[PDB]
């Protein structure tokens, strides 16, 4: 689990959203498993505007920060889970490191901030969903 609070948006992995994100819904796209909501209370987390392909995340099934090298974002070919079947998902960046599926949601940060949030995992590999293009969220 997992959001990135910016603004007055909670961005969240779309498959793990609760009814109250739904019933305040800004925006949602399946093909990048990603939802943004609207909040009462302003929060602190800053978005990335950078072409970074060093960072660091948090991995939940750790306890633990870890540094990685990532890919750029693009459409990468994802295996069924119990969330979706297997399918491209795009604006996806991968890295090696320890993922399971209860990490979703942890943060992928680099020097300039946010970076995007886990959303795949498996084999030794990690996926993030990038949110650096969604310029939208530094506003409104
Ligand atoms: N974005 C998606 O399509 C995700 C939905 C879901 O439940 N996925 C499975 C998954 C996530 C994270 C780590 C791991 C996983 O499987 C093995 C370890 C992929
Ligand atoms: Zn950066």
């Amino acid at each position: 689990s997992g959001a990135i609070y910016v603004g007055n948006y909670r961005v969240v992995n779309r498959h793990l959203a609760t009814h109250n994100d739904w019933a305040n819904l800004v925006w949602e796209d399946s093909s990048r498993d990603l939802l943004v909501s609207s909040t009462t209370a302003q929060g602190c987390d800053t978005i990335a505007r950078c072409d970074c392909q060093t960072g660091v995340y948090y991995c939940s099934s750790r306890r633990k920060h870890y540094p990685v090298s990532f890919s750029k974002p693009s459409l990468i070919f994802v295996e069924a889970s119990e969330y979706y079947p297997a399918r491209y998902q795009s604006h996806l960046m991968l890295a090696v490191g320890h993922s399971e599926p209860g990490d979703c949601g942890g943060i992928l940060r680099c020097q300039h901030g946010v970076v995007g949030i886990v959303s795949t995992g498996g084999n030794g590999l990690v996926g993030f969903a990038d949110v650096r293009d969604l310029l939208w969220l530094d506003e409104e």
